[PDB]
């Protein structure tokens, strides 16, 4: 079960840690993948996810998308865990640094609704190129189950904490 988490709200809890070492640890319902509309998962969290299944993910992934085309941007799909969680709800945040739109932030959180525990990264932050504590913002006033997230970055996580409303 969770440990270790910071509660922020009713339903938001965090915590700084590597989500595939909390996803091995915890094993959840539903871990988070901060996906593409490719389920291309290079880097990031979805490169780290990915490579703790030993590609597994990926491998399943392709067959997914060879069947049904990619995801829109602020849409998800339920896979298989794999060895980190019973599934993995690939969500595809907007990339700022694909020159996607900011505002689909809560559209993607919203997939998160569909979920009643889930352990998260916070939506197009890192590689994503969205700013972190907005991310956080949309994230509480967006989700409404609960929502685990966990912060590779420790300065990241203390700055999130600190400067939270
Ligand atoms: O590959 C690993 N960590 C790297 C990593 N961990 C991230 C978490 C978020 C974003 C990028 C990350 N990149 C690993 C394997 C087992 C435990 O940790």
């Amino acid at each position: 079960s969770f440990s270790g988490y910071l509660k922020l709200t009713d339903n938001v809890y965090i915590k700084n840690a590597d989500i595939v070492e909390e996803a091995k640890k915890v094993k959840p319902t539903v871990v988070v993948n901060a996906a593409n509309v490719y389920l291309k998962h290079g880097g990031g969290v979805a490169g780290a996810l990915n490579k703790a299944t030993n590609n597994a993910m990926q491998v399943e992934s392709d067959d997914y998308i060879a069947t049904n085309g990619p995801l829109k941007v602020g849409g998800s799909c339920v896979l298989s865990g794999h060895n980190l969680a019973k599934h993995c709800l690939h969500v595809v945040g907007p990339n700022v640094n694909k020159g996607e739109d900011i505002q689909l932030l809560k559209s993607a959180y919203e997939n998160f609704n569909q979920h009643e525990v889930l352990l998260a990264p916070l939506l197009s932050a890192g590689i994503f190129g969205a700013d972190p504590i907005h991310s956080l913002r949309v994230c509480v006033d967006t989700v409404r189950t609960n929502v685990y997230l966990a912060v590779f970055d420790k300065n990241l996580y203390d700055k999130l904490v600190s400067s939270f409303l």
